[PDB]
């Protein structure tokens, strides 16, 4: 309202401004693929600038009317919208790379992505299943060398499809194939990864900034919790008693606390909601800020928790996860 055509944003280290709060779209096998629609309008009008999603989200369609939807009734122009999207790992050949690119880009009905990500390091055969399986109900994996898949996403920039092109889930051994690689055109922008006060990644995080790539937090709220890729188990994040002592403090919410963390840790952060009310309370992260003790303080939160381990795809070399980081 007093300025909404300014907003927070770092520049990342191919020239291109990536906006510091992200929209999550990804929601539970549950909720109609039709309710990402109204979710990223809302998204949108609270003041979200960059929304996040995938492929395998099966939401495309949904994300790309929304963003055409809000540019046609005059409430934001394309550039004012950063857009991730992620290449799924049936796709890692490089041969396949700019098809399902082409692919998403049809079902948005945009001309270009602002980010392309590597979804996940670990790459499984070619086809239409997305988690293709044997007779005996194996993944079948695919050996894919991920430095090609790279130099076919940076193909993917040269002609104008995606601006900027960066990586998720890939742990240090992973960055350093891709930053040492022959012939390297362009280093990722990103890498995207769980992220939270159980699960800083101060390790991870520092050799990302050592490298200007920008680490970009998913789950940072604690997950959406989905069963089976959650144990239910899992301590539930915003029911931490310092998050909710730090949020009473400042008149927040434990959400906007975690959000709040990561911003000033120089972390992008990503927050999904289909809720209105809490869509535009997540946009108040730009609105307070915590002191060098309260930061401490959530520090010394950490405790080795990551909820999301995709360990469906443990195995082979690149899974990404049993690496110290
Ligand atoms: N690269 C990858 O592999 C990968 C993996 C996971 C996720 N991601 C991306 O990152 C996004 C976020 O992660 P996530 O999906 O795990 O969820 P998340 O953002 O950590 O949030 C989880 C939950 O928080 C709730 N919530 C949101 N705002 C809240 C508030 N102010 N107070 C209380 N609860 C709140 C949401 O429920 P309500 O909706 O009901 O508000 C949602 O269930 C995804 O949607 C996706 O775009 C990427
Ligand atoms: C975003 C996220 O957490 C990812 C991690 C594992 C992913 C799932 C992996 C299995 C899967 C297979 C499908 O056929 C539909 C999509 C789903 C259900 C995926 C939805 C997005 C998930 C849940």
């Amino acid at each position: 309202s007093v300025d909404d055509s300014k907003y927070q944003c770092v520049k990342l280290n191919d020239g291109h401004f990536m906006p510091v709060l992200g929209f999550g779209t990804y929601a539970p096998a549950e909720v109609p693929k039709s309710k990402a629609l109204e979710a990223v309008k809302l998204a949108i009008e609270a003041g979200f600038h960059h929304i996040d999603s995938a492929h395998l989200y099966n939401n495309e369609e949904q994300v790309g009317l929304a963003i055409r939807s809000k540019i046609a009734d005059g409430s934001v122009k394309r550039e004012d919208i950063f857009y991730t999207s992620k290449l799924w790992s049936n796709s890692h050949r490089p041969e396949l790379v700019r098809p399902a690119l082409e692919r998403s880009l049809k079902n948005l009905q945009l001309d270009y992505v602002d980010l392309y990500l590597i979804h996940f390091p670990v790459s499984v055969k070619p086809g239409e299943e997305v988690i293709p399986k044997d007779e005996n109900g194996k993944i079948l994996f695919d050996t894919v060398d991920l430095c090609a898949t790279w130099e076919a996403m940076e193909k993917c920039k040269d002609a104008g499809l995606a601006k900027s092109i960066g990586v998720s889930n890939f742990n240090h051994r992973l960055l350093e194939m891709i930053l040492n690689k022959p012939g390297l055109k362009y280093k990722p922008v990103c890498n995207q990864v769980e992220c939270h006060p159980y699960f800083n990644q101060r390790k991870l995080l520092d050799f990302c900034k050592s490298k200007d790539i920008v680490l970009v937090a998913y789950s940072a709220l604690g997950s959406h919790r989905e069963e089976p890729w959650v144990d239910p188990n899992s301590p539930v994040l915003l029911e931490d008693p310092v998050l909710c002592a730090l949020a009473k403090k400042h008149k927040r919410t434990p959400a906007l606390i975690a959000l709040r963390y990561q911003l000033q840790r120089g972390v992008v952060v990503l927050a999904k909601s289909y809720n209105e009310q809490r869509i535009r309370q997540n946009v108040q992260v730009f609105e307070f800020q915590l002191t060098s003790e309260e930061m401490k303080a959530i520090d010394g939160l950490n405790r080795n928790v990551r909820y999301l381990t995709l360990d469906i795809f443990a195995g082979p070399p690149n899974y990404p996860f049993s690496d110290e980081y």
